[PDB]
């Protein structure tokens, strides 16, 4: 069953300026280039998933408008299905103002989340789970997403072992409400930002420190930028892959999303956790030498 | 003859994020609000001119596309005529990435001028000068704009004194090619940035220092932000108006454009240079207490 991979989360219009040096206050500078790029964690993962060759679908809140039309068009050009999008009656699809330093790949994100209602459990209740082999959830509205996770669980209990839906979750924002999401999913992604916010100084210590929160049987993954990525499963052994830096790092916008999608892809292809860590570091690393995601395969 | 006022220059899509504190490098912050706003020096002056009650027209290069459609729609909502726009066959209308500090009104502009061809003399040669009582030119492609200025001059020589077209020019960028524009126009606007670039420390010393470059009979104007604005005409007397700060300064984006348009409006209404300086400081000052230009009248 090579069904689709469903990613649930944010879609964002990223307005991107590429500069030599980060601008100072009240200054006026001319940019190297500018672009609009579809963004949002779950949305970027769909881009990378479809570039890796996997049929995938995005599910997130969008509002009808010019921004949405651009985003929907871009989704469809990547081959990312949007039939599960939760269209709202009023509002604006979120957007960000992004500055990318070209000399080191740093990225400044000024985000506008638009009081747009999040994907609700009632929205997710309508999804036909039989279309997906893997469902990835970007931690967002935790109380509602738990019910989605519970719905997937009840479905899985009634399926034969080979037709159970694999589940991954990302806890990327250091917000207390999201931490309960650690206890769901077969694969849990914890951000370096969340690890540090929680007092850890390395992926390894974060993995050892946090593993008692995950569902028994789950794999906890913590990427650490230039120091590579680490994972920890039920057998208690810490796994690690080094980073694979490109010659010049020019754009780290969405680099964590590339890692996440690559790990999801690798595991969904039957690879082992060690293999998935290495592939994730490789694809994310070479994204960092590119503007955007084209050229990552 | 209360004909139109024509402003020649840039139109820009300003993508604006309003923040508490200016973001640091590689950080991720959430904005207070975001908006798109039509921008560009000549374009912003048209906005303020139409808010002051004057029929006006914009002339600048635009490329057909979604950005242009937004800009044209916004022009027409302000009542700014766009029939003289120089549509190009290929390219993108310029846009900027703007961050506005809400606690002091500072503005960071990251601009993308799009290799879009500038309004040429051949474009301007087609304009029906009999429709305009005043023509303002944003210094840009100086060699071509001089020929426009020369065309207006030849027209004026053949008109009765009361039907001569008044001309103003802005020299806002510290670029050597633009300085020849000092010798044209009845009113010359020199920016604080250009004054400083040229070694001056105050409007007054800039006016005294630069006046020998202007056409005999012209008035030289130099605005200096919180220190108000100064002017110098042929009689040799230095005129000055203080600033009129709002209670809270929240948005200085386009504040010089508001001053320019207000001086043009005031002089075109027959007021004296002293009056035009005060009005310009008043309207620009109270723009600085507002986001955008609505509410400036
Ligand atoms: C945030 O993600 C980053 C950030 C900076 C770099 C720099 C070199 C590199 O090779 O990869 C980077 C990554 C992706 C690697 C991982 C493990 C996610
Ligand atoms: C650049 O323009 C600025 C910048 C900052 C302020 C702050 C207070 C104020 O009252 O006006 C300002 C202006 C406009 C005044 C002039 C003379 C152009
Ligand atoms: O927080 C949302 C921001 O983060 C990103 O998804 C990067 O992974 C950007 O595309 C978006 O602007
Ligand atoms: O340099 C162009 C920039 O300057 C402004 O015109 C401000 O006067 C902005 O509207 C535009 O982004």
């Amino acid at each position: 069953e090579e069904k689709q991979i469903l990613c649930v989360g944010l879609v964002v219009l990223d307005v991107i300026s590429l500069v030599d040096k980060y601008p100072k206050e009240d200054s006026e500078i001319r940019c190297l280039s500018q672009r609009w790029q579809r963004g949002g964690n779950a949305s970027n993962s769909c881009t990378v998933l479809s570039l890796l060759g996997a049929p995938c679908a995005f599910m997130g809140s969008m509002a009808p408008g010019h921004v949405a039309d651009f985003l929907v068009a871009d989704f469809r050009r990547r081959g990312v299905d949007v039939s599960q999008v939760a269209w709202q009656s009023k509002g604006d699809t979120p957007s960000s103002c992004c500055i990318i330093n070209n000399s080191n790949g740093n990225r400044t994100i000024v985000l506008h989340d638009t009081s747009l209602p999040d994907v609700s459990a009632t929205d997710f209740e309508k999804v036909d789970l039989t279309q997906f082999k893997w469902i990835h959830i970007e931690g967002r509205n935790a109380s509602e997403q738990v019910k989605m996770l519970q719905r997937i669980d009840a479905h899985n209990t009634r399926q034969p072992p080979e037709q159970k839906i694999r589940v991954s979750v990302e806890v990327e924002k250091p917000r207390e409400e999201l931490f309960q999401l650690f206890g769901y999913g077969d694969v849990v992604f914890v951000s370096k930002d969340v690890a540090k916010h929680l007092g850890f100084q390395s992926a390894e210590e974060a993995l050892r420190g946090l593993y008692g929160r995950v569902r028994k049987g789950a794999v906890l993954v913590c990427a650490w930028a230039e120091e590579g990525a680490d994972a920890l499963g039920p057998d208690g052994k810490l796994l690690h892959s080094d980073a694979f830096p490109p010659p010049r790092v020019v754009d780290t916008l969405g680099a964590g999303d590339t890692f996440n999608a690559s790990v999801i892809f690798s595991l969904s292809q039957g690879r082992s956790v060690q293999e998935a860590l290495r592939f994730g570091c490789q694809v994310a690393g070479k994204k960092c030498g590119l503007q955007g995601f084209d050229g990552i395969v």
